[PDB]
């Protein structure tokens, strides 16, 4: 999520 951070990306990803």
């Amino acid at each position: 999520l951070f990306l990803x």
